């Protein structure tokens, strides 16, 4: 399902530079801070050629092109970020992006898989994976803190993906009726999620609230139920009409949905607005990751197994994992308070996320549903 023991769902060292045929593309993406502040970005994209996508070799190259075309499309649509919006996207950039998006089974807009999972490099390949030894490929503006913002996600993915290699043990242990193995395995998955919470903490160090809310957040925004492009973005040449597509969010990460599926926390059940979002966001993941969540869903329920056995140590191990998810979501709400709610209040009905959710009801519903799945002695 394209999963690595070392790095998780991220590409193990993604493609940094394209074939030379797409040098028009790579120049605009690499120098986005300057071109946007100059006010000359839109002319530079409007004055382009319609480059055909046939000469992109493999998956790693196509995933860099997604990121290049995606970043460019955001810089073009939003502009300097003040209100001057572009409701129509040029035929020269839009058609190859739509064609590349249809080939990779993704929507034509920047997603988590682009701007986090394909948007990094190792400085000194020998040394271990960390904030000092890592750097993003692309930023949007100067002082947008995109290095810290994107890489904190990637490091939390990596921390959480230590658990993903334990999953086959869990289902093998249930199938073979091996209780002690299943107990050990669940505690290891809990241990990984606790360590993922510690990796989360550094967002305060590497990301400034005002920088995030006012500068960066507008470039991660999309155009599905967005007042600025209410009908949607027009992909000229490729599509007849405007088309709505949700903006980027960590809700588009597979790691952060898979533990709910693993543990039998039914976030996607019920038909309410939150479940609908979390399901819909699986179409904003690359197909291999969508299949991982699928495969995991098709397995027998760990929850049902644990409740059936009348076993305290097994229930407690299971609860460790659920607690860890509740801790992450509770902390994420504190991050939302510092990085959205307070910044929004210093700005001269319902607050909307970049993905389009009613964020405070949404997030608390998702945390609530997680808490309800705590067993507590059967
Ligand atoms: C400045 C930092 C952050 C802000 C302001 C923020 C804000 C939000 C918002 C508003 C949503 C609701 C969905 C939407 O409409 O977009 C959301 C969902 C989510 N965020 Fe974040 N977020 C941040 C960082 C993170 C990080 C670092 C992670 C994980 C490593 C994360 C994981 C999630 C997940 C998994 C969801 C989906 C709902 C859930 O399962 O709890 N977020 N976030
Ligand atoms: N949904 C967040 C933005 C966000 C947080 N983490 C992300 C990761 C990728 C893309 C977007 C995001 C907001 O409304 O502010
Ligand atoms: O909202 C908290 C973010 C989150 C949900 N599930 C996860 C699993 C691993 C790491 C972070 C998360
Ligand atoms: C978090 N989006």
């Amino acid at each position: 399902y394209h999963i690595d023991e070392e790095v998780g769902f991220a590409l193990p060292n993604p493609q940094e530079n394209l074939p030379d045929f797409y040098n028009d593309w790579m120049f605009i993406a690499k120098h986005l801070p300057d071109l946007i502040e100059s006010g000359q970005l839109r002319e530079r994209v409007e004055k382009l050629n319609m480059l055909s996508i046939d000469h992109l070799t493999d998956h790693k190259s196509q995933r860099l092109a997604r990121l290049v075309l995606g970043c460019i499309t955001m810089a073009y649509v939003w502009g300097k970020g003040h209100g001057d919006v572009r409701k129509v996207l040029p035929r020269n950039i839009a058609v190859p992006y739509c064609q590349l998006s249809k080939k990779l089974e993704l929507p034509p807009i920047l997603v988590y898989a682009d701007c986090v999972l394909a948007n990094w490099k190792k400085k000194d390949p020998n040394k271990p994976l960390t904030y000092e030894n890592m750097d993003v490929l692309f930023s949007f503006r100067d002082g947008d803190c995109s290095k810290g913002f994107f890489l904190v996600h990637l490091l939390v993915e990596i921390a959480a993906a230590s658990a993903i290699k334990v999953i086959p043990t869990v289902f093998k242990a249930m199938q073979m009726q091996e209780r002690d193995t299943l107990l050990k395995a669940l505690l290891e998955i809990a241990s990984c999620l606790e360590k993922a919470l510690q990796v989360f903490h550094q967002i305060h160090d590497h990301v400034n609230p005002k920088a995030f809310f006012s500068v960066l957040r507008i470039y991660l925004s999309g155009w599905k139920g967005n007042p600025q492009l209410s009908d949607g973005l027009v992909y000229e040449g490729f599509w007849e009409d405007p088309k709505e597509f949700a903006g980027g969010s960590a809700g588009q990460s597979s790691v952060f949905q898979c533990f709910d599926v693993l543990l039998g926390i039914q976030q996607t059940a019920g038909g309410g607005h939150a479940a609908q979002f979390l399901q819909d966001m699986r179409r904003y993941m690359p197909p291999a990751h969508r299949n991982f969540l699928c495969s995991l869903e098709s397995n027998p329920s760990v929850r049902e197994f644990v409740l059936s056995k009348g076993d305290a140590g097994l229930r407690e191990a299971y609860d460790a994992c659920v607690k860890a998810l509740v801790s992450l979501r509770s902390y994420h709400l504190q991050i939302v308070t510092k990085y959205i709610l307070i910044p929004a209040s210093q700005q001269p009905l319902e607050a909307k996320g970049t993905g389009g959710t009613d964020l405070m009801n949404f997030l608390k519903t998702v945390r609530s549903t997680t808490e309800k799945s705590l067993l507590k002695e059967g």
